[PDB]
């Protein structure tokens, strides 16, 4: 073993925005980069849905594509315009991936994104 | 969330992540690392990070990175790495000590992005 608790610490400080959600997309965990990019804090992010990031201007068919891959237990990648807490907007390169149990069943989702702005 | 979920998170993160012993032998590499560097899941666990080195990168960069890690401090900068297929890529790399509860180094962590577009 690598000591197992090094993985959480690695997530926490990785320089990519990372959230982990239940099957509803309610946020169970978010790392520091997520907090820095999106603007939401440590206590306030928990239990909110990912949709909080949408500047309600993403076409429904982008999301349909994202959820369509998830329902097939496959990852998806795309770009979308997200909104920070301060209402500024950024082009997000988003990957979402299912976490599968031994049986091949989805038990969480991983949301992992970069903010592609150069300021 | 159990530690396995964070290991899965690291494994699927869209940034190269490697964890090494204190002489930079790779003990763990995620999918992005293996894809970017060209080393597969078995052979990469017999490599050292030095297999990425190459002469486009000034040697003082390697001295810089080590001089910070040995102080228990991170280093962030840029270097040119060599893949298994012998192509080269400009990487933006952060390395950090992984510390136990007494503040002593137990592993090193590397996280990098591949800035290439023509590979
Ligand atoms: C891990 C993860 C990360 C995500 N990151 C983002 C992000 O960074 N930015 C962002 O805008 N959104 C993100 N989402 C998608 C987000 O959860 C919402 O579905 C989305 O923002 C649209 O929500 P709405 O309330 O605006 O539209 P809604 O009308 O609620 O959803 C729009 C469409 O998405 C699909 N859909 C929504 N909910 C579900 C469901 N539970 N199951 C199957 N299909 C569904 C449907 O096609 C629906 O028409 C992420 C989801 C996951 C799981
Ligand atoms: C986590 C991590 C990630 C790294 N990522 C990269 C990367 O992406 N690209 C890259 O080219 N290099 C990377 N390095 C640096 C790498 O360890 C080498 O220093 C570098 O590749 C030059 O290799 P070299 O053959 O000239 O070996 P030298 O640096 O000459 O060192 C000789 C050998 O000893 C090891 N080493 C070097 N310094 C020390 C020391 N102070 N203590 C013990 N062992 C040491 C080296 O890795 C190598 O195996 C990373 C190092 C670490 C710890």
């Amino acid at each position: 073993e690598l000591l197992p608790e090094i993985f959480r610490q690695t997530v926490e400080h990785a320089p990519i925005a990372i959230s982990i959600t239940d099957l509803k997309a309610n946020i169970l965990y978010a790392n520091r980069a997520f907090r820095t990019i999106t603007g939401y804090g440590s206590e306030e992010v928990l239990g909110k849905n990912e949709s909080i990031l949408s500047n309600g201007t993403t076409p429904r068919l982008v999301y349909q594509a994202l959820w369509g891959r998830l329902a097939q237990k496959k990852p998806w990648s795309g770009v979308l315009v997200n909104r920070r807490k301060d209402k500024t907007l950024y082009l997000a390169e988003l990957t979402v991936a299912p976490v599968l149990n031994e049986a091949g069943e989805t038990i969480y989702y991983l949301g992992m994104h970069r903010d592609t702005s150069e300021l």
